[PDB]
């Protein structure tokens, strides 16, 4: 297959986390398929089809844990596949790929904006909010509540090992929001003063568990301990269809040199191993609501998002498979 | 008062954390009084007395949270004071200071060794142990259990912001113990596989609460959640006598540039504040036992350590005061 | 607009709580709109329409917390509105208002009878039931259980500040049911002997939370502590649509003189403030079942009742707005 | 009136537990109706219909608690009733019973295999699984995990008074799975080493509660204490439709001679009573997932299974009543 | 036999709660013995001793639950009994009663002031404190925190049926402290904004349980839920020695006309009963500290206070029995 | 050394559980040493001393878990030893052994009677008491409550594998107490109707944990869930000294053939292992009180009983060692 350089560049940037955040990654994958379609030099439909299948696999094999990425590839490829099997000519197949990618991308932006609006209504004037990592959907909530005139303060946890809390502190401060930055370890210490916890998600499972940046589950635990609301801001494409049929979500283990830089780690003795899980699992009992672009739900209604938006496709192979 | 340079050097090193760990700091303070006494050029008892009072205040005013430091200054100064008020001549007063310092120091070493022995009996072959920060008393437990032939593995949490888990990982690996190093955020994720949690203390209060490096309380919380034993290794001089009469332990807030280096932090916008608490409070309900050099106790018997070893002195002013 | 006096009297009696109980208020609001339509001297459908809009707003701005009231108003006005925009003439629009009102009222009555029948099957012979405030839905359950020949006793909590428990005690006693009256403070003390807790609702939110008379959340809390079933008897028009899109329910703050009579309160020092919340929020974790006229649900299925019955209207404005 | 011996023999065996297990009992009841219809000497439809009603009542009145039984009877008899009332002739009505009976049995067998496949995806290599009683649905899960090459071990509880763990132990060992057999009392002692709990169900109610062999609720309770996943393997026909309208599930009290054999019990004084409940109720807070043939659900989605699949029948009397 | 009117008047007032509060009642009983001894016309010791026994029994039989009362009586009468039995003459025995009575009263006053001083150190600037009933020991804590210049605010619960919160509110407001008065039912609603709970005690038992005004256990329960410190202010004579040997504390059931006044209650049907428990039991898991005149203790150290101070008397009958 | 046959028979009967119950074993071990001393044909004190040492070791190496046994052995041998090292002659050493044994036995009997009297005061008329295994201390409590005229009923759990519940049921029934026998699995199901749980102990550790018959921790767990008082009746010689210095109590693993008779177990597949723990560990959080012969304590005061009575001996070796 004649795969275009932008597909490989995208895959590499996803892998290395030059591009990151579950939504963003997913939009990047749809964008990559769009560019494979736009630039294909294929002359028959079967040839374009094969490129998009191959491009999809390349993209899918980058980072496993956030289901947004496969859900985006599915969104495009279900549509591409049905056009192809229905006899679509080259330019029709090309345009189905391009347009389906465009749709996912546009709907993703609209979903994140609407999560903002919906979530902002649960934020109250004076609230102190704690967050974790850097989630565009969580930030959309905080930014919108501030734009409505509510005087909020956000506590941002450092989010080791990649220091994602620095991204979030700078972003929220850029909008004029007062920020407090703390190490991850201090989240219990400051939970007494916190009014609301607002975090994102990478995957949400059929039983209502939320998989999100390493450390989410500790914050959610002590929030629950302290009767602080835990709200998860998450697009419908963060919900994980394969978990309806028993699949476990893989926790990505990333390079130990993200924790301890190479120059330092090579001096350490052989009997120290560094483990670097990028995500943990928060059980539904410590989540009060999930805020999707279609509304507020209890975590136990994740199964209904799934049943109604995704369950149909479970009969079939992945749309990129042979 | 003619205070000797070693007293100021000690105080500065305590303040900057060149010297750290609650036990160590306390031994350093006793050592500083010893050196003030050894080198004093005072000619009358009243003059030496005044130097030791002043030296004590200098030492006490360095770091507030670990009560080991004042308990060490008390150990020396109660004895110095009673000698002085009893009519002691210069050389007798000098020697009371020197010998009392020596005693605290020697007893501290013996206490930590014996905590090791006692605590090692609760560690079992095959155990996975999680720890936090760098505590010589906790390390004494782990090292001794390994010396008895038990195959253990220790999970060491990074302990931001000062990276104290690096000290501990290297130390335990140096003794031949297999170590796993994780960021603080991953402590819940790995609590399922952990058999025992072993941590130190800076102060232990009359109601049984343990004050220890920022993050201790999150680990203890999720340990309890998972029915993992939480054991606190702590010398009798980590117990906090003033809490018997209602005193609150001050949580040291340290420089924000320990979290975010100056070069970086000065570029950040004014509306981001960095908060850097060095300690948190773990409630007794999440501690199973405290291991002291006199035995195992439930956290609710802290009041008995206090009543019996320290309560006598509560009638009186601090022995360094006027 | 020529609003008839029954609309003003009804609003006044709601505000003053001369008429109270979430279902009863809702039937009264429907009954007011019915009377506006019956007596209107409008000649034009535009005129009647404008009256019913204004009557609606008058009724809506009485008490904020029980969503039964706006749900009644919507039941009548979604239909009046659809008729008006469809070109209904005067008599058709009038009958639409009058008939929609009567449908609401009749359904409300049936729904309470049916909640009785359903909930009674969960009451067992010999049961001690604790209740709170005065809820016709809850009373329907207890009364029906008694009519079935189950030997029950009901513990009635006083329900300060308005003493709603007195209403309940006398109503149940007049059906022949043995009653124990206690102060609200004694709810924990007698939860040991209690088999079941049966309470009503004013609003039920998307996430499963129940808003009911002040003190409900405490009884639910301690019931849960003691493993005593907490059953909320509540008609589907107690479910709150706007919470689907993130709205917080306003907690009504009533006059301090309802707590401390005027005559006594004026003698009190100025630095005393009396706070009088008429409702609190019981989280879904402390609720076993909601008994609706369509059946038993877990609290987390509240979002389903909302999606099924109310979701469709959230894209539109209020059916009494310009 | 003319009931074949196989109906009576099936009944007698259900009742004596010569045939037991909720699914198996349901299949036997469908079979017994099948055989009645095959062998009926009836000449007219009404006469066949009367036989099938009376047979249904005989089989319904064997054992109360497992809803699988009446659900099987309903499956056959709803379809039989509709053909009788729509005018079917003798052979059409015969065939409808036979074939409906066959469909239930086949669907039961496929549902157990599918539960296996879905549940096995939740089991990981190296897992220690605790189970209780003997459930073909739970065994299907464990069996399949093993066939996938996962190295698992199963802790089988004895399950007094009938010793159903013996069955489970021998069965799992015959497939190749190593087993640890313990008394019921030791379930907490071994919950520390357990990774997963997998049990079956007799009836699952509208609020998410699972009714299963005596002691299930204890294992679920300490599993929750220990953060061990509780998985319930259960077909859709284990869901109890009458609970949607408030029905309490009857817990079967079995003969005390299954606890203490007659010989011994007759020698005991009159003031000892032996109580022998065959089932207990596990509340949904202690269940993480139910694995059905349709997928994984939180227990709070039990109501959705009931609504989609069984609600419709609740207007109508039992399809075997006159 | 010759009992002065002041003993009977003191008794009558204790009983009617014209004099109430556990400490105050104890001081009154000591006073009443004092006055009996002052005014006795007895000529021989035996005759004085008989009067003091009979007076003691009269005062003991007023109100059961607060152990302060019999502890005051014992304080005086142990010392009186020992002087009578050691042969004291009339005036020596008179003086022993008078002076023992004076010592109890003075020690009570000093104990309340010291509790204040110790507890106030637990209150921080800006704290919202919730209290319940009217306790001079808890008020001493709050009063002193305010005198130290801490800006605090107190949430006072109403405390039905006797309205003791009115007393507390007015008293605290007179000292300068701002007060929020709420009904008992609203305690959970406002627990989110509360920093500390400070209540008193009538009896504290050997296992750490605190018996205090009806509703205390509810506030303690939701405080724990919310991680709000529960502090009990209580003198050593609130500790209940008979509980060391297994005695259950009697909970006083007071007249139903304090709940519903006679006028109203006589109009109620016979099948309503009003139950009026004056106290409940808070278990020690819901108490963080007891503040005594001797220091702060965990509630599990109640046994130590009992052992040191009261155990000795448990061999002997009551010092007022024949 | 010439060990008499009663020493060997006693050890054999302990090992086989022909004699069982922690108190009874302890009295039997004392009784054996008594018999060794009575019948010894030693001529020299060195000779008798050596016999009693060897008898002691034989008795100690029977069953490990109940510390009552070594505590009995120590009671006798601390005294025999002190006499020997003090130069006691043959007859003096013999009488020291015989008299120390008789003191142990008499005190044990008194202690159980006294535990009965104390614990009975915590039992109330109408109470349903659940017990587990067969404990003479627990039975002392129930029996005394009945003798006081309290109308109680006792739910007796079967206590597999040895059926110790049958012993209990028949013993209580023969005193006239109504008994309900249930399987261990039914403990949760009947905890609703239970007022109090009364169980014994084999060992109690420094941190407050109770080691008792397998299944104890489960009953305590669910009692705590249901807020049912958990009361452990236990003599001070059930308290375990070595736990003060970090020792873990060994859990006795008994023969698998006690669970599955030999005749049946030999037919079972090789990949089934039967595990038979005779005890489990109940954490102090699930225990309300320990009833000792010296009084009621919270579990966290176990360290006090140990410090008071046993601490002094921990610096010395076992009084039967070389
Ligand atoms: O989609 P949005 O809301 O931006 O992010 C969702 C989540 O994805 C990110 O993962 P990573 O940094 O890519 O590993 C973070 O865990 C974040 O919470
Ligand atoms: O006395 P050891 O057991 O060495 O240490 C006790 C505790 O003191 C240290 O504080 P810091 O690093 O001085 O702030 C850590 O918090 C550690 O756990
Ligand atoms: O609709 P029904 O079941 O009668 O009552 C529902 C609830 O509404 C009432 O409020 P209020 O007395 O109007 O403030 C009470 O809170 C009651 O529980
Ligand atoms: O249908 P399957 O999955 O085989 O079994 C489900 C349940 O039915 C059985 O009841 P019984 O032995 O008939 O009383 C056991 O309780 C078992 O868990
Ligand atoms: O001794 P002080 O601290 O004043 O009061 C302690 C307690 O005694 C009172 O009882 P009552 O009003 O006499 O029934 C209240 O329960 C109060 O909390
Ligand atoms: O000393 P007493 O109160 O009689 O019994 C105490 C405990 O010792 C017994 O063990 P075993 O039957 O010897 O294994 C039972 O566990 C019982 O609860
Ligand atoms: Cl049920
Ligand atoms: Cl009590
Ligand atoms: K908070
Ligand atoms: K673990
Ligand atoms: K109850
Ligand atoms: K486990
Ligand atoms: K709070
Ligand atoms: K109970």
């Amino acid at each position: 297959a004649m795969i275009v350089k932008e597909v490989y560049e995208t895959a590499e940037k996803i892998k290395s986390m030059e591009i990151r955040g579950a939504g963003r990654i997913a939009r990047a994958a749809a964008q990559a398929l769009m560019i494979q379609a736009e630039k294909s030099k294929a002359k028959e439909p079967e040839e374009l089809w094969n490129e998009l299948k191959v491009a999809s696999k390349i993209l899918y094999n980058t980072r496993p844990t956030a289901v947004s990425l496969p859900n985006a590839l599915r969104y495009v490829m279900h549509r591409v596949k049905a056009a192809y099997l229905g006899g679509a000519d080259l330019e029709t197949l090309r345009f189905t790929a391009i347009n389906s990618a465009k749709e996912f991308i546009y709907n993703s932006e609209k979903a994140i904006e609407r999560i903002g609006e919906i979530g902002a209504k649960r934020i109250e004037d004076g609230d102190i909010i704690m967050t974790h990592s850097h989630s565009k959907a969580a930030i959309s909530v905080m930014k919108k509540a501030f734009e409505q005139g509510k005087n909020i303060k956000v506590i941002v946890t450092e989010t080791r090992p990649k220091w994602q809390g620095k991204i979030t502190a700078k972003e929220l401060a850029s909008y004029g929001i007062p920020v407090i930055y703390i190490v991850d370890s201090a989240a219990r210490h400051y939970m007494k003063m916190t009014d609301k916890v607002v975090m994102g998600a990478d995957s949400i499972t059929a039983n209502g568990a939320v998989i999100n940046k390493i450390g989410t589950s500790l914050i959610a635990l002590t929030a629950k301990e302290h009767r602080v609301w835990v709200m998860i801001a998450a697009e419908t494409y963060k919900f994980h269809p394969a978990t309806m049929l028993g699949q476990l979500v893989e926790i990505e283990m990333r390079d130990p040199t993200e924790v301890i830089p190479e120059e330092e780690l090579r001096t350490w003795p052989k009997n120290i191993e560094v483990w670097n899980p990028a995500f943990d699992v928060t059980p539904p009992e410590y989540i009060d609501v999930i805020i999707t672009e279609r509304g507020i739900i209890p975590p136990y209604a994740a199964i209904d998002i799934l049943k109604e938006e995704f369950g149909w496709a479970l009969k079939y192979k992945e749309p990129w498979e042979d």
